[PDB]
């Protein structure tokens, strides 16, 4: 991020912003959270009221990883929505323009299945993330005793040392102890390797659902070419416009080549 | 889609789906809007009230496009808060992990300036499909009114052909009907140029910005290996961990990359 | 269709759209389903209450087909009782109209046998597929005992594991398995046969009627055309029609070539 080296959230110039000027922002801000409800502090909140403490700081990301997929399908659904309306604007307009317009809306349909199933594979690994939880709060109980029955004998020894229950609260430390071992052993162990697999599966799908956006963003882009937008004075009649076998066979392309694409086949090499 | 060869939603098997099970679908999902409020619905219903019936069809796209940036907005806003949370967590845990977690999460806390570029980016698309309305809202009452004076004359010739009016009105026939022609002209003029140009616009933004975010992903999963996630039994001491020379390296490099990159490097090449 | 590549359910100019304009809509188009009556809705919601679950989507199609052979036979009945009205209007009108109406009516009423032909091989076809929910409401029971049996022993199993049922309630299991794999096999077996050989009957029939239509068609086309329509002004007398001897040889004709048609004389070449 650009406050790395600087005391300001103002982003230093690249070469996007070197090339292109910045765009405007938007022409509304409102001062508001955009939540709409309560829902999502009293999930927040209501996470740590009962549970472990150990488990508590894990526990409260859960929370907000569902309120991101939540707020995600409802902003994949919106834009769902959007098409079926950009579709049928073009009805009542020339030829050319309706014929674009409907093609170009079902390419940008697309979208919304991309995303659902980039949702899924997000809801995967938040119960992996989820699953790390579970032991974390079984490990804590476990500990708690053994530290609790060291003060226990403790104090009995300063109250006197005459008393015949050090030997078996002794032993019982030490029993405790060599549990707290194995489990805390285990419990380092299972959280390495559960969050390296969890975190891979995770990252992939998103390198994956990327590439494929910007496939169909790309294709989108290569058919929009074809609406040869030229200036005509009043009087004058422009020719007839035929173009649905290209229009369709690059559809068909799209789809083609968006289906056969593999995960081997990633054209993203990262230095 | 999916639905262009088959009567159900469901989805053929594909490359992906062939190499790797679907994912399970998600644990919960509940019939409901997910809107939270009535809101959306009234500033849909509310754009024709009062509008003029030829940008209506038009200017019912906006709303559901400013309630789609709204949506990614708050998309954005909660993915940037995970990332926090994500962080605070690992400093209960090893030092290797605690590193991982957060360098990973400076990473994946990255994402929201690209979100709020995007969003940015798709307000200055939504303004100019919005300038397209103005020009089309103009258009129509020039249009009704020449329509209306010629029912008008042609009421008044049924009614008798000898009164005097009749000449009058034919000739303001023909001012409003050149005046009629030039606007008709211009209008689809207009709308293929805006057209044109602003779906340009906002489909260079979207590909930027996911070839961007697939950087950022593979660098990301580039940096997990690290981890060296092996099994130990109960006894043993793991080697202190050491490398936050390669860490920090990868972060910098992932900036600089990030950085470096501009329209003319684009990697996917489209068939 | 239509729907494949486009989000509205319009129809893309095609050939015939092309040479000529489509044709305008009906007059009055009622928002009523036209059934007339709740029997077609209690005879679809009355066969799921009883039987089991495995053949209930099966036989729900058979309700509808038999629906669809009674609003054939009905149109087949209608059609054929509207030739007699077209003839007897004949009658009060010159010679040539009345000969060429009583002809082209017998030509027009030969449909109904060529409908109700087609009616019985459906109903053949809908006898075969009702004949495959048989084996399938066969087959369900057998399948669910071995499933129960399973839980059974399971839940007997973890009550208390020194009871004297579980080898023979696990022979029972054994058995029920057997006999559930050659059931499971057989089914598919006949389906699939069964399915292959319905709907090659079934396909075959159409285009044998399709065929005769177009071949009967045809001649009263060809026969239509000895009407010899020309304007005549008032005062002047036509000349006396004498056509009976091509008349009655083209219905000859058309007669011969319809019966003499055969399955492997199809003219049809599908590409
Ligand atoms: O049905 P409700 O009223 O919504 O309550 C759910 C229920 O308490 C589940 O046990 C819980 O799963 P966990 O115990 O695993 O947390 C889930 O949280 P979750 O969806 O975040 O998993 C809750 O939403
Ligand atoms: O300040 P408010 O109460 O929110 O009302 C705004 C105001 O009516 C603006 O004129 C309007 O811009 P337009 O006339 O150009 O539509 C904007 O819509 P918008 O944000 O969709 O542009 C509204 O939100
Ligand atoms: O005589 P009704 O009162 O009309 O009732 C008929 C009778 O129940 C038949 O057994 C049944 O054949 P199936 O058992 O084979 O279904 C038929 O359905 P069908 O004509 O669809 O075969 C029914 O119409």
């Amino acid at each position: 991020m650009h406050r790395t080296y600087s005391l300001r959230n103002s982003r230093a110039p690249t070469a996007s912003q070197l090339q292109n000027p910045p765009p405007p922002p938007s022409t509304t801000k409102g001062r508001f959270f955009g939540k709409g409800g309560l829902a999502y502090s009293f999930r927040r909140s209501a996470a740590g009221a009962f549970g472990p403490e150990l488990s508590r700081k894990l526990s409260q990301l859960v929370k907000i990883e569902k309120n991101v997929l939540r707020s995600m399908e409802l902003t994949a659904n919106e834009r769902r929505d959007a098409a079926k309306q950009l579709s049928i604007w073009g009805l009542e307009n020339d030829d050319d323009v309706s014929d674009i317009t409907d093609k170009l809306g079902v390419l940008i349909y697309e979208v919304s299945e991309l995303d659902d199933q980039f949702i899924d594979r997000y809801d995967q690994y938040r119960l992996t993330l989820k699953s790390i939880r579970d032991i974390e709060g079984s490990v804590q109980p476990s500990r708690d005793r053994k530290d609790k029955i060291t003060d226990k004998i403790a104090y009995l020894k300063y109250k006197d040392p005459q008393s015949p229950k050090i030997e078996v609260l002794e032993q019982e430390l030490v029993r405790a102890e060599a549990e707290s071992l194995v489990a805390e052993a285990q419990l380092s162990n299972i959280t390495r390797s559960k969050l390296r697999a969890a975190f891979n599966y995770q990252f992939d799908s998103i390198i994956e659902h990327s590439e494929k956006i910007a496939l169909i963003a790309g294709y989108g882009k290569a058919l929009l070419e074809l609406l040869d937008d030229s200036p005509v004075t009043p009087g004058e009649t422009r020719p007839a416009y035929d173009g649905y076998e290209a229009s369709k066979q690059i559809i068909i392309d799209a789809e083609s080549a968006l289906n056969e694409w593999t995960l081997d086949s990633a054209q993203v090499k990262p230095t």
